[PDB]
């Protein structure tokens, strides 16, 4: 499959080369998988989810997103024009009010809550989730990310957006969850990236188009921008057989575009998110 002037993201994981506008993927477009997706919320009823997206927990007097962060995260993952596996099923889990705020034991919470509902769903090509937050160090953070890997859920982390070593962020530094930074359309580092050895891979970043809050759309930047190209390409290389949760970080990894990004700190992986789709 082929969609024309794509959001230039979706292009580039699905290219060889920087400066294309048209996204390529397998029309099975990570049917029968799930991503979790855990942020503010996601607005459910938007056009653009196709009654694929569906609450499923808060931490809060309400599910709905009233900040807008989730909703473009879950469109990047999943939405039919701004997503990456469009035809996947998306769960959201509010542990960061409508500030975009939240404690570490609520995100801990939710983390365990998504390993146990899993067993709730139907996903028999796999599970996912997507993290695009995050804080200072926390072992009980990582604890909960990696337990929530062990579990069964390929579990995707923003790096972190202070232009620094990921290693003094959480849930980034865990080492046994794929841990996301950001690059531009020109194929650069996005400036405010989070760097290091604990990084996994890069996605799109810098200036992502995708759905917003009142049935809307805008373009805004970050390692959470990046992050659900990530999760919605594990999702699709799932779907398709070619990985399994477990392992799809590392098959991420080296089925990535290679030394490709420039401003890329010595002993951070020059890796960029690739899904191989040959038409
Ligand atoms: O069971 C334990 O406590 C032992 O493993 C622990 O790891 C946690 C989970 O058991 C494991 O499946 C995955 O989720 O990683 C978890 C974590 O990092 O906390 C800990 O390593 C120790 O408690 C160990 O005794
Ligand atoms: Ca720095
Ligand atoms: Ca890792």
């Amino acid at each position: 499959a082929a969609q024309t002037n794509a959001p230039w993201g979706l292009a580039r994981i699905s290219s060889t080369s920087p400066g294309t506008s048209t996204y390529y993927y397998d029309e099975s477009a990570g049917q029968g998988s799930c991503v979790y997706v855990i942020d503010t919320g996601i607005e459910a009823s938007h056009p653009e989810f196709e009654g694929r997206a569906q609450m499923v927990k808060t931490y809060y007097y309400s599910s709905r997103d009233g900040n807008g962060h989730g909703t473009h995260c879950a469109g990047t993952v999943g939405s039919r024009t701004y997503g990456v596996a469009k035809k996947t099923q998306l769960f959201g889990v509010k542990v960061l009010d409508d500030n975009g705020s939240g404690q570490y034991s609520t995100i801990i919470a939710g983390m365990d809550f998504v390993a146990s509902d899993k067993n709730n769903r139907n996903c028999p090509k796999g599970v996912v989730a997507s993290l695009s937050l995050g804080g200072g160090y926390s072992s009980s953070v990582n604890s909960a990310a990696a337990r929530l890997q062990s579990s069964g859920v390929m579990v995707a982390v923003a790096a972190g957006n202070n232009n620094a070593d990921a290693r003094n962020y959480s849930p980034a530094s865990e080492p046994s969850v794929c841990t996301v930074g950001a690059s531009d359309r020109y194929d650069r580092r996005s400036s405010f990236s989070n760097y290091g050895s604990v990084l996994d891979i890069f996605g799109p970043g810098t200036d992502i188009l995708s759905t917003w809050i009142g049935g809307s759309t805008r373009s805004i930047s970050g390692t959470s921008m990046a992050t659900p190209h990530v999760a919605g390409l594990a999702a699709y290389l799932m779907t398709l057989g070619k990985t399994t949760a477990a392992s799809a970080c590392r098959y991420i990894a080296d089925t990535a575009n290679k030394g490709d990004l420039s401003n890329i700190p010595f002993g951070t992986v020059n890796l960029l998110a690739y899904n191989n789709y040959q038409a």
